[PDB]
C-alpha cells in the first residue's frame, strides 16, 4: 500500500511525486528534490491497486 | 515474472487515423483501437481496458511521447504494469495487420470496422496448430 | 456451451451510456462509453469482444440497438448466434464500485474501466479473469 | 455464403442474395425480387466467422 501523487501547478500533469501529509485542503509532496504545498482538488493521490 | 504478463504497445497510421496496437508477445495475439489523438490521455486509456481483461505485468514501448507521458505512469502505477522502453514484434505486427486490413477494406465504410475486422482475422486464423487466440488463454491459465 | 456464453446490456450514469458483457459461467466482464445507444455502436462493440473470445451465443433485451440490421450483420460475420438475471445484477454491482471509485477520476469512462479491473481481478477461490482463461482454456485443451 | 444488406429509407435491408457485384451497382435477389442497387448503397458480407 503505497501512493505517488500526481498534480497540476500549468494544465500539464506532473509527476509522481512523494506524499509528505495530506490535510483537509491541501497536499504536501516532494517532487525530485522541492516540496511543494498543493490545494487537494489539483491532486490526484494514487496508490499501486494492481500491485 | 516471465512471458505471460508480457507485452509491446505501439501506433501506426492509416487514412490520417492513429491505430494504437498491442501484442502479447509470446502468443501473438492483438487488441487494436482506433484513437482521435495520440495522447497520453488516450493511451492510459487503452491501459486500463487491457489491464482489466489480461494480467498485464510488462508493457514494452518506443520513446513516444504518449508512451513517456505523466498520464500513462498514473495508470501503470494504479494497475501494477512495469514499463520497459521477440525484439521488433510489434513492429512486424504492425505491418501485418495494415496487410490485412488491406485486403477486407473495402468490406466496410468506417476504418474503425476494418481494424477489428483484421484483429479477429488473425487471433482466429490456426497457424498449424493454434491460433493466436488460443496461445494466448492457453498460456495465462496454465501460469495460474 | 458455458465457454461461449454472453450477455450484453446498456446501462446510464451521468446521462452517459454504457455497454456492458458479461461472461455468464464466470462472470467476467468488459464494457465501454459508447457515444450513443445505437446499433452501429453496438454493433462495433461486438466485433471488438468476438474478436478477442470465443463468442458463439449473446443474449440481449429487445432493446432496437440489439435488434438492429447492423448488429445482425456483426452477428452473421463473426459467427454469433443472437438470444433475446446475470448481467442485471452485474449493472448494479459495476455501479457500485463506480460510485466508490468516482472521485478518484475526472472522466466517467476511466472510474468504468477501474471498476471493470476492480470486478475481474477480485478473488472471491480464483477471480473473474481467472475463470474466463481457465473456462476457455479447459474447452480448447480437451478439443 | 454472402448477404447483402443495402438500403433504398435509412434502415438497412437484407439479407438478400448476391447475383453480381460491379463497381458502379450491384445486382441482388430479396423474397423473390431482383434489385439492382448502387455500390454505394449496399454491403456485401460474408459468415466469415462461421
Ligand atoms: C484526465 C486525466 C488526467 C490525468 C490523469 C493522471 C496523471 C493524473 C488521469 C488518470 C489516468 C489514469 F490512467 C488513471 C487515473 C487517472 C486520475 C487514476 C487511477 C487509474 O488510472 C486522467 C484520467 O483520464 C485518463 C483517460 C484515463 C481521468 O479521468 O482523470
Ligand atoms: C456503417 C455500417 C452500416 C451498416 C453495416 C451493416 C448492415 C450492413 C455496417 C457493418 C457492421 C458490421 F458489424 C460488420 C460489417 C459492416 C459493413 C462488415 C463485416 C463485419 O461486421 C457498418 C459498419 O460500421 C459498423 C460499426 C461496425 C461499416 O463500417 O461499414
Ligand atoms: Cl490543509
Ligand atoms: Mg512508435
Ligand atoms: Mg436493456
Amino acid at each position: 500500500q503505497n501512493f505517488r501523487v500526481y498534480y497540476r501547478d500549468d494544465p500539464v500533469w506532473k509527476g509522481p511525486a512523494k506524499l509528505l501529509e495530506k490535510g483537509e485542503g491541501a497536499v504536501v509532496i516532494q517532487d525530485n528534490s522541492d516540496i511543494k504545498v498543493v490545494p487537494r482538488r489539483k491532486a490526484k493521490i494514487i496508490r499501486d491497486y494492481g500491485k
